[PDB]
């Protein structure tokens, strides 16, 4: 197993995993599938940004990948982002999540990213228990603000500080 | 004091009393002043979506106002909104943000939405008193996710759960 930065010619595979997790998850909290364009356009638009597009590699198949983007939208947040971690449905119960997201962490340090926040659906216990065992803690338990299959859905999010320096200047 | 829907004409007044939140506050977490146009714009983009802009007036004055928009992008949280009112600072004491917010509420059942959150800074005790008196609950405490006036700024969510119904189908 390997871990690199994407290429174009990964972004095939990222479709798959992406409407893999849209359809048959809640690790995404969106509906519709999207073709490889609209994944080569969101990876463009990343690159734009200086932000990371990482895949996970076996025998070379893309079995994961990853990224981050701004968490919300004001100024004020431009420090703070949040990260997206899918395994392909053949691939997992390897490890290759948290290993993807390490990885990650140190792409949003280069960035000069302050805190890094996920946002996980509050009964996913295996997802909790990977992110504490990487420094993140619970600061957000919000009942009913997601809806998919037909309920209501509660999210958590958890955040890692990425360093102990100063804000800048005013 | 009345509280009404604003109109184009009323953008000039908002566009003041957000560029004092922006310049002069950690009420909103953006650091640059924006034209009238600007929050024309802004304001016709929310018409489009049907969310409510309100203002409050006295003596033909406008005095604050309000707004929902969408929490975030994603499918699944097109049932939760997130509001910002201002109030102009010659106006406040006066009770008037508590009014504006309830009648925000409002506007947010009849766009059926079932969650409204609040983001506050969370040394903003005033703030959380007077959410709590509307219902609120604190749902998250994000130490260091924002940055404004040279200090990083924690972050609480508060929400409203605004009806008990079953969530649309799957």
């Amino acid at each position: 197993m390997t871990i690199r930065f994407a290429d174009k010619a990964d972004c095939a595979a990222i479709t798959e995993i992406y409407n893999h997790a849209v359809l048959h998850t809640a690790a995404i909290w969106n509906d519709r599938t999207v073709d490889t364009d609209n994944r080569l356009a969101w990876y463009e638009a990343r690159q734009l940004l200086g932000y990371p597009v990482l895949v996970s590699e076996e025998n070379g198949v893309v079995t994961g990948y990853a990224s981050f983007g701004d968490w919300r939208s004001f100024d004020g947040f431009r420090y703070t982002v949040e990260h997206s971690v899918y395994v392909h449905p053949a691939h997992q119960g390897k490890g290759l999540g948290r290993k993807l997201l390490s990885r990650l962490i140190d792409e949003a340090r280069r960035c000069g990213k302050h805190v890094m926040v996920a946002g996980i659906e509050s009964q996913n216990a295996a997802s909790i228990r990977l992110h504490h065992s990487l420094g993140f803690t619970v600061t957000a338990q919000m009942p009913q603000v997601g809806v998919k299959f037909g309920r209501w859905l509660d999210l958590t999010f958890m955040q890692l500080q990425l360093d102990e320096h100063a804000a800048p200047d005013a």
